[PDB]
Parts: structure tokens; C-alpha cells; sequence
């Protein structure tokens, strides 16, 4: 519970894969922006 | 401050300035996809 | 899989994809600035 | 030394500084992309 090193562990890996799938998201947009262009 | 409570507390702010970034990236791509149409 | 040992090296793992990522995005903004001039 | 949990957060700790480095370097050249169209 949020204080253990096991609970914060938890949240940095949580956010850690939250950050993931964010930058599979920037990516994407990324990937529009270029083909939008040619 | 070399504690592993301190390192820690550290490693997570640290990530959630990430996410901050992230957040702004975002929006400043939405407004880029916007403009172009 | 949820000592501390595995949960730090899983954490380190995704910490150097996210790396990875970075690495494209940045070559992907490169080609957009390019491609503009 | 590579296996200490203090080596290991070190490590950990420094991956995400230069990750938000290269996402400072990266919200510039969105900053540039953004300026160049108006
Ligand atoms: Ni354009």
C-alpha cells in the first residue's frame, strides 16, 4: 500500500507501460503526419 | 537522499514528468494533424 | 516474477524500449523537418 | 556493481533522465514543425 517498495514498484511499472502505449499513440500520429505529405 | 525510499520517490516523479511531456506532445500533434486537414 | 529483482529488471526492460521508441520518433520528426525545408 | 538494487535503480534512474531529455529534443522539433507552418 501506497509506502511498500513492492507498491511503488507497482505504480512506476504501471506508469512505465502507460508511457508505452503513449508513445505507440505519438508514433502513430507520427506515422499520419508523414503519409498525409508523401 | 541515496536511500532506496529516496531513489524511488525520485524514479517516480521523474516518470510522471514523462507523462507530463507525453501529454503536451500529444496536443501539440493533434494541432499539427488539424492544420494540415 | 514479482521480487524485486524481477520487478527492477522489467522496469529497466521497458525503460530501454521506451529508448528505442524515442530513437524512431526522433529519426520520424527529422524526416518531417526535412521533408519541409 | 550490475546486479545491486542500488545499481540497478541507478541505472533505472539515469535511463529516465535521458528519456526526458530526448523528449525536450523532441517537443522542440514539434515547436519547429509547428512555427514553420503559421
Ligand atoms: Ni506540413
Amino acid at each position: 500500500g501506497s509506502n511498500t517498495i513492492g507498491a511503488r514498484l507497482n505504480r512506476v511499472e504501471d506508469k512505465v507501460t502507460q508511457l508505452d502505449q503513449r508513445l505507440a499513440l505519438i508514433t502513430d500520429m507520427l506515422h499520419q503526419l508523414l503519409s498525409l505529405h508523401g
